C-alpha cells in the first residue's frame, strides 16, 4: 500500500514542514489529515511517522526494531556523550549503565531518594505560602526550580539552589543554552555558523568543569550519601564485572539532568493546568490528598496511596507526553501492518500525543480530560500508553519522574486552592520537550502547618 505523505518543496522534499516554532504540534496536525502513517522526506533522510496503536505495537517489538539516534539528539551527543539516553543499543557503556542503574531507579530504590524530594517540595510550598495577597504564580518556572534542584540533590548531592534566585546556577543556564543550540541547528561547514561553534564549545565547558570537580570531590572524600553518584561509584555491571569510568560518569549525570528536568515539569505543569479547567476533578484530587496526607510531612507510602493523583498524572501524560515523540529503526527487513515493507535501517517515529489520540483505544471522547481512563492501569492494552519510550530504551526515570510529581502535586493540592485568574489560553512551547508557556495561577493557602 502506497504511503501518503504531506506536502512538498520541491527539492526541500518536506523538510521546510519543521522550520516552525511548534513541529511536533504541526506533526500531529498533519497526522490527523493523512491517518496511522505517513512518510516524511529531507535531502538525503527518510522516515516514517507512526500514530495508531495497530502499527506502534509492531514498532516497539524489540525483535524487530531497536532505537535509533535522531537527528536532534545526535548534537546533544556532543555534551550528553554516550550516556543512556544518547548511546546507541550496541554500545558497550549502553549496557553497562543501563545494568549498573537499574537498580538506583526502582519503584523500591525511590524510598532512598524521598527525604531529598520532600526537601525540594517543602520549599516550593514555603515560596508560596510566602507570596503576597496580589501575587501570582509562575507554573513552569517554578515546576522547573523544583525539578532541577531535585534531580540535583538526588542525583550528585548537589544544591542548584533555584529557589534563592531569578538567574539560574551557571551550569543550568548553559545546559539549556547548549541544548537550545542543538535545537537550532536542526535547520541549518559555512563560516556565518562561527560564532554559534564557539559559544556551544563554551557551555560545554562549565557544565563538564563542575561535574567532573563534584565526582572528584566525592572521589577523594569517600563519603556515602543517599544519590546517584555513590552508586555509579560503587556499583559493578554484573555482566561484565566492569565499573563506569568518571567520563561516563560525567556523561550519565549531565544526561539525568537533560532527561529528566524539563518533561517532569512540563508533567507537573501541564497536571495543573488540567485541573485547574476540570474544577470536579481538582476538587476530587483535593479530597484525596487531605484523606491520605495525614503528617505534617509526606512519608514514601501515603505518596503511593496517592491513587486519584496518579491517575491525574497519566492522564496528563496521555494528553500532553513531554517527550512527545521516539525514533526506531528496523534491525531487518520486515512488513509492518501487513502492508508496509521496510528494508533493514528504515527509521520510524513514534508520535506519542497522536498514539493517545487512538480512538479505537481511548474511545471518541480522546480530547477531554478523564483520570477515571485509569482506574484499572491492566485494562489498557499493549503499547496503547507510551509516555516514558519504549522496551529496554524506555525511562530509566520513570519511577523517579513519577514519585516526584505525585509526591509534589499532592503537597500542592494539600496546601493550596487554586485560582485559573488570567483564564489561561493554553500555548505550549516546544523545545526538545513540550510545555504550556505563560500558564499562571495564584493559589491561596489553606494555612496548614507544613512542619
Ligand atoms: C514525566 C517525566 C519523563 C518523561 C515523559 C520521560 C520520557 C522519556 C522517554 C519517552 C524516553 C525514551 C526516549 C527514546 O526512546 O529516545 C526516556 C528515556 C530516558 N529517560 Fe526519561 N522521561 C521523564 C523523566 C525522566 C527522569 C526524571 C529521568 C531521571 C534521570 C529520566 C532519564 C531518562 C534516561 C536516562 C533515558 C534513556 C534510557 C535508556 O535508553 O537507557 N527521565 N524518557
Amino acid at each position: 500500500k502506497k504511503m501518503p505523505q504531506p506536502k512538498t518543496f520541491g527539492e526541500l522534499k518536506n523538510l521546510p514542514l519543521l522550520n516552525t516554532d511548534k513541529p511536533v504540534q504541526a506533526l500531529m496536525k498533519i497526522a490527523d489529515e493523512l491517518g496511522e502513517i505517513f512518510k516524511f522526506e529531507a535531502p538525503g533522510r527518510v522516515t516514517r511517522y507512526l500514530s495508531s496503536q495497530r502499527l506502534i505495537k509492531e514498532a516497539c517489538d524489540e525483535s524487530r526494531f531497536d532505537k535509533n539516534l535522531s537527528q536532534a539528539y545526535k548534537f546533544v551527543r556532543d555534551f550528553a556523550g554516550d550516556g543512556l539516553g544518547t548511546s546507541w543499543t550496541h554500545e558497550k557503556n549502553w549496557k553497562k549503565a543501563h545494568n549498573i542503574l537499574l537498580p538506583s531507579f526502582s519503584q523500591q530504590a525511590m524510598k532512598g531518594y524521598h527525604a531529598m524530594m520532600v526537601d525540594i517540595a517543602v520549599q516550593l510550598v514555603q515560596k508560596w505560602e510566602r507570596l503576597n495577597a496580589d501575587e501570582h504564580i509562575e507554573v513552569p518556572e517554578d515546576m522547573t526550580r523544583l525539578t532541577l534542584d531535585t534531580i540535583g540533590l538526588c542525583g550528585f548531592n548537589y544544591r542548584f539552589n533555584s529557589f534563592y534566585r531569578d538567574q539560574p546556577h551557571p551550569f543550568i543556564t548553559s545546559m539549556v543554552r547548549a541544548l537550545d543550540e542543538a535545537m537550532n541547528k536542526l535547520q541549518r561547514d559555512d563560516p556565518a555558523y562561527d560564532e554559534n561553534k564557539r559559544q556551544f564549545q563554551e557551555d560545554i565547558k562549565v557544565m563538564n568543569d563542575l561535574v567532573d570537580k563534584i565526582i572528584a570531590d566525592r572521589k577523594a572524600s569517600g563519603e556515602q550519601s543517599d544519590d546517584l553518584l555513590t552508586h555509579m561509584l560503587n556499583g559493578k555491571d554484573p555482566e561484565t564485572g566492569e565499573p563506569l569510568d568518571d567520563e561516563n560518569i560525567r556523561y550519565q549525570i549531565i544526561t539525568f539532568l537533560i532527561a529528566g528536568h524539563e518533561t517532569t515539569s512540563g508533567l507537573l505543569s501541564f497536571a495543573l493546568y488540567f485541573l485547574v479547567k476540570n474544577p470536579h476533578v481538582l476538587q476530587k484530587a483535593a479530597e484525596e490528598a487531605a484523606r491520605v496526607l495525614v503528617d505534617p510531612v509526606p512519608s514514601y507510602k501515603q505518596v503511593k496511596q496517592l491513587k486519584y493523583v496518579g491517575m491525574v498524572l497519566n492522564e496528563a501524560l496521555r494528553l500532553w507526553p513531554t517527550a512527545p515523540a521516539f525514533s526506531l529503526y528496523a534491525k531487518e527487513d520486515t512488513v509492518l501492518g501487513g502492508e508496509y515493507p521496510l528494508e533493514k535501517g528504515d527509521e520510524l517515529m513514534v508520535l506519542i500525543p497522536q498514539l493517545h489520540r487512538d480512538k479505537t483505544i481511548w474511545g471518541d471522547d480522546v480530547e477531554e480530560f478523564r483520570p477515571e481512563r485509569f482506574e484499572n492501569p491492566s485494562a489498557i492494552p499493549q503499547h496503547a500508553f507510551k509516555p516514558f519510550g519504549n522496551g529496554q530504551r524506555a525511562c530509566i526515570g520513570q519511577q523517579f519522574a513519577l514519585h516526584e510529581a505525585t509526591l509534589v502535586l499532592g503537597m500542592m493540592l494539600k496546601h493550596f486552592d487554586f485560582e485559573d485568574h488570567t483564564n489561561y489560553e493554553l500555548d505550549i512551547k516546544e523545545t526538545l520537550k513540550l510545555k504550556p508557556e505563560g500558564f499562571v495561577v495564584k493559589a491561596k493557602s489553606k494555612k496548614i502547618p507544613l512542619g
